[PDB]
């Protein structure tokens, strides 16, 4: 659906997908954060990234 497409520092932009879902965790490879759609890969409690069941919401 439509998610936060916002890159760590670049410029914070939604970006709409399929997932219903937003993901948006810390981890990442030369960015930091990152806003999308659908939850991160390595879900667990070890690491803290925001995964969102809404549009939008991995503001």
């Amino acid at each position: 659906r439509i998610c936060y497409n916002h890159l760590g520092t670049k410029p914070p932009t939604t970006e709409t997908c399929q997932e219903d879902s937003c993901y948006k965790n810390i981890w990442t490879f030369d960015n930091i954060i990152r806003r999308g759609c659908g939850c991160f890969t390595p879900r667990g409690d070890m690491p803290g990234p925001y995964c969102c069941e809404s549009d939008k919401c991995n503001l």
